[PDB]
């Protein structure tokens, strides 16, 4: 049912575009210091510690066909991330939700990438008394972003297990805290391109799989799903994959996933908010179990997008 | 001869402060997109990938008593860092040097912290063709920053070996590439404060010392200097420490430094551009070999500041 999903998106894109010459927010909208402004014009202070030392957390809910998807899960993860970094969401949570909906309405964007950022503020942890630290908030709405483009999801992507880089371990930086410190992940993207592939899979350096440059990894083997427990973000897409699998009666094991399972499994897909369910059909230059998108991947694919119209996981925005 | 160095600084500081209310650049000046602006007013595009994914490198030379210290070393390290990250300094190096000198002069600042930042730009590595990527440059000059303030340097600070966090390993993020991804270092600063100390010493997760939140670590035992080789920034202050130690006939060992050596060494000091030579007299709540600043620390301290008037390591700015 990719045709239905992608055709609906192509149609809504054409409409969105024809608003660009008259709606200054049609290419994205940003919230900065309580003002709304076109995304291409948003500026932040050079001295903000979110920039000076990437001292921040963030989270990215999405809108599809005018329905916010699992927004409360994203806001709850954001607050959990903040707590773990000794940050505090600078506005009441219900007010933040209110602003996000309004921002989407003004943009007219029906399929949107939505980002919230909480930074330490203008005074850094080093030599500022904690009582004088004032956290900052930034939010923006932009057109939906594809870690895997629709036309590649019909074909499958190519991945490698990275050998020149490995994932930052939790004892250095907690990967359950969503953060913008992408040094290892960018190295991985460089390595995949050098090796003639699109996506990097990073190990934990101890012969287990973790995650990639903006996605969780799922292996399928003998009808069972396998996905890394430790060392990764606990994605909302992954959580939706788990909800779908259980509804379908497919076993899911969130556990230590040895690198070797990647070379003898039946299917592979990545999952993430900016793109959804993303099949992988070659691994280290070899077809994954024959090279075709697998049946369980397809079932999860359809179940994920179905959830976007399910009131238990979504709500409709008034534009 | 701390008295002379610090009293000279205090005097120049009183002059600078007296002008804060009439020189608009006296609190700092920034270069953004070819424009010079007061530092407190400088702003960068929200969508710059230096913010969105901390996809950048940086470097921090300094000015002392109107004399740039080792600027060409810092600029060469910046270019080497750019190369490792596949970035390119956006202006010719000699034009970059000329702008900085101009910026210091306009500010009137005689003791300056000078930062250069090269970011990926407005288009990210994920989903932009490399040929369409355009790196951005930001620079600023601000009053000299003290990781350890003069009064504390006369007496020594207190550190802990961090036990809730360890340093990001090189196979994840190269610590010789100066970067603003301080997730582990901020955790270290929190841990130190939680424990009633100031400075965190992070290990490599294999029982060896690395560096801290903005500084290298040097141990002194039986007349020999020891400082970690792998897993740390190759500090320009550390390079100056080595030049001074060789000048004095003191042996320096840049090698693997087991954590245990910190508990039985004779002296400890930190070194960094933002403060210079910073003695440590208590470790994990215990005195370091008596709790007094050691004689080899004092010799390195004096020689470090003497090098700031040596034409081989510095040049005078025309204000
Ligand atoms: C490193 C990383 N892992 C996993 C994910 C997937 O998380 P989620 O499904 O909540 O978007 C992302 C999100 O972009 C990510 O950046
Ligand atoms: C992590 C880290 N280690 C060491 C240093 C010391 O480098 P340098 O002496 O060149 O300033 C710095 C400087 O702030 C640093 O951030």
């Amino acid at each position: 049912s990719m045709d239905k999903v992608f055709a609906g998106y192509a149609a809504r894109q054409a409409i969105l575009e024809s608003t660009e010459t008259t709606n200054p927010f049609a290419k994205g909208i940003a919230w900065v210091e309580g003002e709304l402004v076109p995304l291409a014009e948003a500026r932040i202070p050079l001295l903000d510690q979110g920039f000076m030392h990437s001292d921040l957390t963030y989270d990215v809910p999405s809108v599809w066909d005018g329905r916010f998807f699992r927004l409360d899960d994203h806001l709850t993860r954001l607050e959990a991330s903040c707590t773990k970094l000794r940050l505090r969401l600078p506005l009441p949570r219900d007010e933040v939700k209110q602003i996000l909906v309004e921002m989407v309405a003004k943009s007219g964007i029906r399929d949107a990438f939505v980002e919230l950022i909480v930074t330490r503020g203008l005074k850094g942890v080093r030599g500022t008394r904690p009582e004088d630290i004032v956290n900052n908030l930034y939010m923006f709405v932009q057109p939906y972003v594809w870690v895997m483009e629709p036309d590649m999801q019909r074909v499958g992507g190519s991945a490698v297990v990275a050998r020149t880089v490995r994932r930052v371990p939790p004892g250095a930086i907690d990967p359950t805290v969503k953060n913008l410190q992408w040094g290892d992940l960018v190295r991985g993207m460089f390595e995949a391109a050098d090796r003639g592939a699109t996506y990097p899979f990073l190990t934990d350096g101890d012969a287990n799989l973790t995650e990639g440059s903006g996605f969780n990894i799922v292996l399928v083997k003998d009808g069972v799903l396998y996905t890394p427990d430790r060392g990764v973000l606990q994605g909302v897409t992954r959580k939706s994959v788990i909800d779908a699998a259980e509804a379908f009666g497919i076993e899911v094991r969130v556990e230590f996933v040895p690198v070797e399972l990647a070379y003898r499994c039946d299917e592979i897909f990545m999952c993430t908010t900016a793109g959804g369910i993303m099949p992988i059909t070659t691994l280290d230059g070899m077809p994954v179990n024959g090279g075709q998108i697998g049946p369980i991947t397809k079932k999860i694919w359809d179940g994920y997008w179905a959830m976007h119209y399910d009131a238990a996981y979504s709500f409709e925005i008034d534009y």
